């Protein structure tokens, strides 16, 4: 009896995906979760994770490759690899040349999740729900403080969105951008932010406990779906703001010391099956990278422009750059200053 260990994001799989895999293959699966790239990268850099598959973002995969923490995917053991989107593969290939190490899993954006009715009650029906002004303008955050504001606990996301909102390069390589105007705005916003967290905001949005969040798109639509299932009358939506937004790709990768490579390949081939990965998108409200699976995804998910955004919305998106150690230092320092007010 072999056991496959999988380290994935929270709220990032269907409730029966793993059980259906165990039944089909006889492989026992141990499934652990994280809600942060730095948590996952920390384990990948510090020692032996014990995981056979992990799921980092494509840009973070690039940093991890330079340390040799992954092993190349044997394409002959992934016969269904052809189901993956070539335009999505080419986008991942900027971080993983020739797509040698990673399998694109899901992709989405980083925008604003919000309580529609409470926002409209606090800021009126003309609230800037189409703009980052909703959560990055201090005059607005001062009004929304009491209903609850959350930011992701992710320095790269927050700083990229703040610099973009200030008219700077989202991936600015000038330290004065981070210590100056980026830190200045965050400190003005900081007293109105209830907490920095990358997963608690899902149930807090669903229950009406926070009214505006920096959120990952599928996370927020899950919040909206849970509230509807609970019949609590809470109205949650998601905005890809008109100023542009962070877009990203999460990929499956195989750690270089993975114990059960053969079983890991079996799970990757399982994920490549169109019905399997469409079932996941139906439940997590995330776009998968499987071109063959798209028609099998629910109309509710596929026709949602906040999940499968149209071309006008795609033209506004930017992706995360791997910053050199100088900018990494500056950004990380300012982030810690910001978290402690
Ligand atoms: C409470 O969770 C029990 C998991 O049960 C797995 C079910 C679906 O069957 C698949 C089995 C035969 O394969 C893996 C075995 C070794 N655990
Ligand atoms: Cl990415």
């Amino acid at each position: 009896q072999k056991t496959l260990h999988i380290y994935n994001w929270t709220d990032y799989i269907a409730p029966d995906t793993v059980a259906n895999f165990e039944k089909e293959t006889g492989i026992k699966v141990v499934y652990d979760v994280f809600d942060s790239n730095e948590v996952l990268e920390g384990k990948l850099m510090a020692g032996s994770t014990g995981f056979d598959l992990v799921v980092p973002s494509a840009y973070a995969l690039e940093r991890q490759l330079t340390a040799g923490v992954f092993q190349p995917l044997d394409k002959s053991k992934l016969p269904e690899w052809k189901n993956l989107d070539p335009e999505l593969l080419k986008l991942v290939a900027k971080h993983d040349p020739d797509n040698k190490f990673a399998m694109p899993y899901m992709w989405a954006t980083t925008g604003i999740g919000y309580n529609v009715d409470k926002v409209k009650a606090v800021l009126g029906e003309n609230a800037p729900v189409d703009s980052w002004d909703l959560i990055l303008k201090p005059e607005n955050l001062e009004k929304l403080k009491s209903c609850g504001v959350s930011f992701l606990d992710d320095p790269e996301e927050v700083f990229a969105t703040v610099l973009n909102y200030l008219g700077k390069d989202p991936n600015s390589t000038k330290a004065d951008d981070y210590t100056g105007p980026a830190t200045d705005l965050l400190l003005k916003l900081r007293p109105n932010i209830r907490y920095f967290h990358s997963s608690q905001y899902i149930n807090d949005l669903a229950n009406g406990d926070i009214c505006v969040a920096i959120g990952w798109a599928g996370d927020v639509w899950q919040a909206s779906n849970r509230a509807k299932e609970a019949k609590n009358g809470v109205n949650v939506s998601f905005s890809i703001p008109k100023e542009g937004a962070m877009a990203w790709f999460d990929v499956f990768a195989m750690p270089a010391d993975a114990k059960n490579k053969d079983e890991a390949y079996q799970f990757l081939n399982y994920l490549l099956r169109p019905d399997v990965v469409a079932h996941i998108s139906d439940h997590v409200f995330y776009a998968n990278a499987n071109k063959a699976a798209t028609p099998l995804v629910s109309a509710e998910v596929r026709e949602n422009p906040g999940i499968y955004p149209p071309a006008d919305v795609r033209a506004k998106l930017f992706t995360q750059k791997v910053q050199d150690p100088k900018i990494d230092r500056v950004r990380t320092r300012a982030w810690t200053k910001v978290k402690s007010g």
